[PDB]
């Protein structure tokens, strides 16, 4: 009908409840974090509408599909085909490309067979293919009465005499010749130089432009063309030269190409792969800078990181023989000293004796090869994945030589459209590329075949342009992504469906995403929406709950005390209703509020210096420490390399000994300022189901010494292993300590089916009888956070890190909820927690990346008082975000790169959350002064009444 | 609505014409050969109908579709997705199975993989899998009160002292142990014999059966289990002993297959393909009868084939060192002199001189190697495709002795069910299949986790059976089966489907069903049908007429005098309208007249003897020459094995060389009587477009030499090469003389779209710039074979030929209309005009086989005309048929096997069509007894009027 209903759910939190849902309408999903928004979005809502409609799609897809687990839902009627958008289901496999995921790139092979102009490489020529039909028609294009001079090129400069020539195109019977560009008379005692070159054009025919002139023309081309093999020379009186060769084939050289498919400009195909990487683009080669990680470490003391605890001896023998020293800073070596080490003696005998491990000594006479060839070497040998892995930590990816690393075959590359191959196209960002197409020249043929394709590609770099993602290139390795990016790339795409009848599901689309760019998302969503679809959204941006149509919020809390509908109407009808706890933020009734005063900067700065590596422009900052900082600006302005690319790195290939290349940079100063840099990653905990919440905290670990600590277990012998999860002594054999059996889905995302020897209890039966206060291993494995430490008030030391993931944010999942099936922002909080109660000294430094994703404003207060905890306590906390929200709170902000692309990677403003917005250049600032004043506002309204 | 309604289609001879269609009702298209049913009901119906739906499977889809050529329809409504069964869509490609095509097999797969109990091929014991429950479980089934004795079998048999053992379970601190069966007290000074065998199992706990004996249980288990790396001896008291050991391996020599899935029993996967075949089942060796043709041919006229025009000296060689006689039929040679020569001198030097192809003599010392290693030798070394093939030809397949021919592993075949395994169950017939699921007994828990896999399989056997193939094997490989065959397991696979909303297009299915089964046949359709669906099926059949719902006759005559619609209603009303051709059959108004007399066979007859090929009962028959022989009988009978698999091959081999082994049989008489035997096949003519019914006949060799000799081509030197299709000298070079292009569709079939350079004229400007009587070589070749006949009325020549293509039933199609899109029996009719005008020596005979298929009555007749004008002639006509019509003309039928299968194969009656009309036990004459007694009574009733 007109509406989507869905009766009595219960996914996971879900309290047995109804919900009704406006059909065709821009409707967004809310609330607390682990309210129940996934659960009935994506677990419910979605797996039933994708599930419905592939389990039609055959019969043994209806008898594979029917046979697992469906969600658990009474009915649910008004159903449509659905599509999912989110990070669940975006490639980070390698060889795959943006152009590749977005479409794009099969529609530029597509272009480039159509129209595309194959050139040869040498020569530089349009290589062209005709029928002798084609041929005749263009020397009819010229004017009445036009005259030429038909010539078969039989001979090209060669040298020789060509006496066997000329006797056979005279025992033929011919008689126009023209050799040397003189033209001759056979039987005219012709003689040629042996030593010297000869350019022989024999001619055939010669006409004049008249009426029905075709079929002798046509005679008299056949005739040349069979002379030279195909090969015509087309000499005009008046202009110039005109050659003809039939079939993709230089006149001049032979080079061929045949035919323009889509398939030869593919390099997941042999078609057009590039022979010396097989259509990889990259190589993988030893990199020197990860040989030495500083250029100034002692020689005495391992300054060669391969060569690292016999190989210290051949130092020694190679020292010796070359007469260097082994007390050394690298840096002041002289280059020869470091050539004959690094690159080999070039076969000069070297004295070389060892003492083995035993004890022995062995003298050889070896003709010593470098230490790079030496890892190049062991590492091209081996057929170990151990080995290989221990060599590659030394290496890095260098661009394929002979393909330029556009993976396609040489030939492939020599067609080119506007002057610019498929490779550079690909090179070129959304933006350029754009500009590219816009301002592309062409006829009218290569116009009218290629309508329907210039559309496409434009159309769908506008949209990806539309999602903010106009920074980034087409040649992009889909696995360098981010999240958001990569949602927001997906979300493009499937705007370029243009399907109808379908039910897109959401996931915070705005994640990654400034608030500038805020109501384009918004003006692309409900475009798809007027296409005759229905959007879900899951989000808690105000401006997406404002432009929403409909609006339901869910459950009161999260955990089992959420699950519900709270409140469900327009935007208006939310936001008047006192039970919504999001209604009391978007009408303003609650808040988060402006502090009294920021944290001024004491005399501690950490100073980067010629910060340049992607898009930065030589930059210098100067981040304060002790305080709330803040690392603001729009997407592609290179947040992302500066903050994590190469500040990170260094700081951690200092401090911690990390081996992490760090970004292009000068140097970074006030590195005594601190003691350790912790980095609390968005990516997932573990990537096996034996990793979750307790296992990663360690609190698991405790967890088990209380089992092997009770009374049956000491009659029984268990100790804190058979109590293991990974451990065979009590584990179900069956599903080999999983718990869930990873089912194979082909074209779907794989699914994760109950094991049905344990019913996912992850423990056989007798480990299980080991009880604890009423309650089991898998019974506590399966306790909520909360409950958990409700369970555990007992001991002290489990207690105190379950608080953890309290005061974390979660607190609603369970402890032995898998790792793989954690949100990113769960993920990050989950190590939050591991990093949040420490001994801090105050000289340790906190990066956290865009903490906010997943959470609700109401959550964004609580975190904000765990990470100001952090700083209050001496530490230093720095975000990348964008969510204004946490960027007003911040004590010190530094906004980069007005605009994104090439168009920024420089630092538009720094200083105080107020100093910034005072800044008209900061698009930053531009929307967060109106915030500042808003709330500053509220603050004062409260605080006089 | 409730109704498909068509405008204004012109597929290929239709008229813009527009036809309504009932929705959801056996419809039926019928009209004359060529009449235009396949260009309204495939060519158009089908075609929109797929196209719609796979066009909105995808962009790309849309995008790729929508740029070819779409069918010439106005606009098509009430269309529904789109499904064909012809023979069209039948997999001919190796390594296909019945099981495989009709999804059968992956079912058997599925019912193995779940309730499979696979055995041990040493020690024939069902292998078990268990975790430490599944194993107390069993141990507490015996009642309260029962004993037992766990024993860690930790030797079994081992010859030696075991003194570095005893020690040791001694060290640890065991006391009871069994050793050589008795059991004994450690520190009891235990000493084994060193050459003797010793059988030690540690007698861990016994306990009582009683209340809450887990716990005990259980870690006495685990204790012996880790004892004996997780084997243990369950020894009851009362009772036998009882072994577990955990997961798929077994107790007592180590042999594991670890886990029962789908695709260990798959070969087309490494996971179940057999190791020395790779899942082929078939290998590929010299045949020793391929090597000599007949057993009695004189060895100096090279009695073996291969070695034929240095061989024919080796030959010469080795006959002299071992005395071997030129002169000689093989037959009566000793064993050994043939073994020599044959299978190699096994090391012994023979000398070997031999004159060059130039002249010069070489001796040599050689250690010869045989006739069949030398075969085997030089196909294997060889990697050319030309060598190769040159050896194949003397080679066969023979079943893989590894696997049996069951394709896969030793391990998947441990696995087996009824106690067969699945190749077993795969090699029965569907009959055998069928029984065997009716009385397969299975447990509770087997049966309650295979019953939806159980049904499936016995519906689709059912099925098979219903459609009449319930004769063949589910390995019967694919290829290997006839048209009909292929298209009715097509037709029962899609029964199997059970899809609603479908618009199937069936074309005669009942191709190769003998008349008695069309009930059944009628019965599957409607069941089809009465699922929701819209059959429409083209027919030329009567009760598939009669129990029609609807009845289209499509246009009077063929080619361009058809195209219309003639009548349409019920068959009722189509019945009682003058105009419509059929109806004019089907009231009885017009029919096939049966023949005032029969010819009564002469002095002249060939004998088959002891034919035991396929399902064939020792057979013996004797076939009488110049009359018209029909082979008659039900599906499976073994009528193509008689026919076409023993006489057809050994009257070749015979007669013309031929070098096909020919079926089983002892041997065949009144070979004398005649000269040439022509197997009219149904297998298409060419396999390019190339090919053509003007190609085909060797009209288009003289129809060139016209054009060559016309005036222009005089004065432009072209010659029967100019004009030559497939030669450069005038083709389109684009196309290179296919003219039309064929497009790759990767899931669809694909499809050919016209050359965008000749625009399908198949040949350059200039070439059909030459003209012969106002029309150019393309536009002769466009000609209608009629047309063409009155366009050549000229030439004889021509003349003779083209009239044999009409005669034929043809005349309708075109002169260039490719090969790859003729039907079968257009092709076998192709044929049939070659051999139909030769001047007969009346001793020549020919075999047709269903030369009805795709014909209407009224053509049967006219067909019938030619080959009773064959037979007129001396000539003797052998054919294959099911068609009524055209076994109560012959006069002389042979009916076979009484039921097909393994119940058949042998002959159920001989002689005139009355003489087999009054056998009992024939299904034929009992279909055909009520067929002749019809049709004289409707002779007598116009004979008297
Ligand atoms: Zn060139
Ligand atoms: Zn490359
Ligand atoms: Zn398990
Ligand atoms: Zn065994
Ligand atoms: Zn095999
Ligand atoms: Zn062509």
């Amino acid at each position: 009908m007109d509406k989507i209903i869905v009766k009595g759910a219960r996914a996971h939190n879900l309290k047995n409840i109804d919900v009704e849902i406006p059909r065709g309408k821009l409707v967004v999903l809310t609330g607390l974090s682990g309210s129940g928004k996934s659960s009935l979005a994506f677990d419910t809502i979605y797996a039933e509408g994708q599930r419905r409609y592939v389990e039609s799609l055959s019969a043994y897809a209806r008898q594979f599909l029917g046979q697992m687990e469906k969600p658990d839902v009474d009915a649910i009627e008004g159903l449509s085909p659905a599509i999912s958008i989110d990070q669940k289901t975006t490639s980070r496999n390698p060889r795959s490309t943006v152009g590749t995921v977005t479409e794009i790139y099969d529609y530029l092979r597509l272009l480039f067979a159509r129209i595309g102009r194959p050139i040869c490489p040498t020569h530089g020529i349009e290589i062209q293919s005709q029928t002798i039909e084609q041929m005749v028609d263009r020397l009819l294009s010229y004017p009445e009465r036009t005259k030429m001079q038909i010539l078969a090129p039989i001979v090209s400069g060669k040298k020789g005499t060509h006496a066997k020539t000329l006797e056979d195109i005279r025992k033929q019977g011919y008689v126009r010749v023209r050799i040397d560009r003189e033209m001759r008379e056979l039987t005219g005692d012709i003689e040629l130089e042996k030593n010297k070159k000869h350019s022989i054009d024999v001619v055939v025919d010669r006409i004049i432009i008249k009426d029905g002139i075709a079929a002798r023309l046509a005679d008299s081309l056949e005739t040349a063309l069979k002379l030279a093999d195909g090969k015509v020379v087309v000499d005009v009186i008046g202009e110039g030269e005109l050659l003809f060769s039939e079939k993709h084939a230089c006149p001049y050289c032979g080079f061929s190409i045949g035919e323009l498919e889509p398939r030869l400009f593919s390099f997941n195909s042999p078609f057009g792969a590039c022979p010396d990487c097989d259509g990889l683009g990259a190589k993988l080669e030893v990199d020197l800078d990860l040989v030495i990680p500083n250029d100034e470490l002692t020689l005495k003391e391992h300054a060669i990181a391969p060569w690292e605890p016999y190989y210290p001896q051949l130092l020694e023998a190679v020292c010796r023989h070359y007469g260097i020293p082994m007390d050394v800073p690298v840096k002041d070596l002289p280059k020869e000293q470091l050539d004959k080490i690094l690159y080999g003696s070039g076969g000069e005998p070297i004295y070389f004796r060892y003492t083995n491990d035993f004890g022995q000594v062995r003298e050889q006479y070896i003709a010593f090869e470098g230490v790079i060839p030496n890892v190049e070497r062991r590492y091209r040998e081996t057929s170990s994945d151990y080995i290989r892995e221990q060599m590659e930590k030394y290496m890095a990816e260098q661009p394929c030589p002979t393909c330029q690393g556009y993976r396609l075959k040489k030939e492939s590359l020599a067609v080119l459209v506007g002057g610019k191959h498929i490779g550079e196209v690909t090179a070129m960002s959304v933006t350029e590329a754009l500009a590219f197409f816009d301002g592309l020249e062409l006829t009218e043929k290569e116009a009218q075949i290629a309508r329907l394709i210039l559309r496409e590609i434009r159309d769908r770099l506008g949209f990806l342009q539309n999602v903010g993602l106009d920074y980034l290139t087409l040649s992009r390795s889909a696995g360098t992504l981010s999240g958001g990016e990569a949602q927001r790339i997906r979300l493009a795409t499937q705007i370029g469906s243009r399907l109808t009848g379908v039910l897109y599901v959401l996931d915070e689309p705005s994640i990654g995403l400034h608030q500038r760019d805020n109501d384009r998302l918004i003006a692309t969503l409900k475009s798809m929406r007027d296409l005759g679809n229905t959007l879900i959204v899951v989000e808690h941006d105000e401006d997406t709950m404002l432009a929403a149509d409909y609006l339901i919020d869910i459950g009161p809390g999260a955990g089992i005390h959420g699950g519900e509908v709270v409140a469900a109407g327009t935007p208006e009808e939310v936001m008047n209703d006192p039970n919504s706890l999001t209604g009391q933020y978007l009408s303003g009734k609650k808040f988060i509020p402006i502090p009294a005063e920021r944290r001024r900067p004491d005399g501690r700065w950490l100073e980067v210096v010629g910060a340049r590596e992607h898009n930065l422009k030589n930059v210098s900052v100067k981040i304060p420490l002790g305080t709330f900082v803040a690392v603001t600006g729009v997407s592609g302005s290179g947040k992302s390399t500066l903050v994590n690319e190469v500040l990170y790195k260094a700081l951690a290939q200092k401090l911690h000994r990390a081996k992490a290349k760090p970004g292009e940079h000068r140097d970074i100063r006030g590195l005594e300022h601190l003691d350790k840099v912790i980095d609390i990653d968005q990516s997932p905990i573990g990537r096996t189901p034996r990793s979750n919440p307790a296992t990663y905290t360690g609190v698991f670990d405790d967890i088990r010494d209380v089992f092997a600590s009770t009374n049956e277990a000491k009659v029984r012998g268990y100790k804190k292993g058979r109590f293991s999860f990974n451990v065979k002594g009590g584990r179900c054999e069956a599903c080999h300590g999983d718990g869930i059996i990873k089912i194979e889905m082909h074209f779907l995302p794989d699914v994760y089916v109950p094991c049905e020897v344990c019913h996912g209890k992850r423990y056989n039966r007798e480990t299980l009888e080991v009880t604890y206060k009423g309650k089991n291993i898998a019974e506590v494995l399966d306790m909520t956070v909360e409950d958990a430490l409700d369970f555990f008030a007992s001991i002290p030391k489990i207690k105190r890190k379950l608080e953890t993931l309290y005061d974390v944010g979660l607190g609603y999942m369970k402890l032995g909820q898998p790792a793989t099936t954690l949100s990113g922002g769960e993920a990050q909080r989950v190590k939050l927690a591991a990093e949040l109660h420490r001994r801090s000294n105050g000289r340790t430094l906190y990066i956290l990346d865009e903490p906010t994703t997943g959470l609700h404003v109401d959550d964004i207060a609580r975190l904000l008082d765990v990470l100001h905890r952090l700083v209050d306590n001496g530490d230093t906390v720095l975000v990348i975000e964008h969510n204004l929200d946490v960027i007003k709170t911040a004590d010190y902000i530094i906004d980069l790169g007005p605009e994104g692309g090439d168009r920024g990677g420089q630092i538009v403003a720094v200083g105080t959350p107020e100093e910034v917005a005072e800044v008209k250049e900061s698009h930053t600032g531009r929307y967060l002064k109106p915030i500042l004043e808003r709330d500053r506002a509220r603050m004062q309204a409260r605080y006089e009444a």
